């Protein structure tokens, strides 16, 4: 359908911490991580901007194919059993599709998009669907090297495509790098608040748990940070741009969505 600027329901949240490692600190991923852990841990999420040094093909772009899942954004939180399959794309074709979706729906700022996104999930006025592809030097920052010192997965997102609330498989971290494209909005909740979040969800969305007692492992439910906040849950926003990492901590709840066509890669680790 279309944007509705005056119906924006943008969450009012504290920012998660940002880290600007120096070239030295940056030569050992695992170590730098341990080093920021004490200050970042209490937020459950943090963002990491690589130093100037750090730098990260036509026929992959044009040729390599992947499949997608369909998401009904208006039904991620409010509904009376998830993401059906969608068409096959290439990056090239996905982008043309993604860009057109946005151009028609709306150039908005991130807060414009964020305000609309939560409007769509908290108070939708129209069905709205969206597609995404998921699970497709020398240093651990090149995520293919980290299992060494579990494998890296790739994610193609578009405006409004979502990763719904969850905690990583075990007590695992996850490290996420944004290769190219539009910003990814993240919401993070500290490990010590896992209880408050699940109980907040059970409280407000009782019906669902009834009919899917295992919601929390299904990755199929978005839940407003404003509602979390009302219940005393600490939620920290962060905005990941192209070329940046987002670090997720053990037992830390996290969710978000994309502000447009983008491509990102993530791995778990302890
Ligand atoms: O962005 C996604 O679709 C995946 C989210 C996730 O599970 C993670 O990497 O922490
Ligand atoms: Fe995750």
């Amino acid at each position: 359908a279309k944007w509705n600027p005056a119906g924006a329901r943008r969450p009012v949240l504290d920012e998660a911490p940002v880290f600007y490692p120096t070239e030295e600190e940056f030569e050992d991923t695992l170590k730098y991580i341990e080093s920021i852990r004490p200050m970042a841990e209490p937020y459950g999420i943090c963002r990491i901007v690589p130093p100037s040094s750090w730098k990260p093909d036509k026929s992959i772009w044009e040729g390599s194919k992947f499949s997608t899942r369909v998401q009904k954004v208006d039904k991620l939180q409010n509904r009376k059993f998830g993401f059906e399959p969608g068409p096959e794309f290439t990056l090239q074709t996905f982008q043309k599709y993604a860009d057109d979706f946005s151009k028609q729906y709306f150039v908005p700022s991130v807060e414009d998009i964020e305000g609309e996104y939560w409007r769509i999930v908290e108070v939708p006025t129209e069905e709205i669907e969206v597609i995404y592809g998921a699970d497709l030097a020398q240093s651990g920052w090149n995520l293919n090297n980290l299992p060494r010192l579990l494998v890296p997965w790739v994610y193609v997102g578009m405006c409004f495509s979502s990763f719904c609330w969850h905690v990583e498989d075990h007590h695992l971290y996850s490290l996420n790098y944004m290769h190219w494209g539009a910003p990814k909005l993240w919401y993070g909740v500290p490990g010590k608040d896992a209880v408050n979040l699940e109980s907040a969800m059970r409280k407000h969305l009782p019906e669902l748990f009834e009919e899917q007692p295992d919601l929390l492992h299904n990755l199929v439910t978005q839940f407003s940070p404003s509602l979390l906040k009302s219940e005393g849950v600490h939620v920290y926003r962060c905005v990941q741009h192209e070329g940046e990492f987002v670090l997720t901590f053990p037992r830390a709840y996290h969710a978000g969505f994309n502000c447009g066509f983008n491509c990102a890669e993530a791995v778990n680790v302890a």
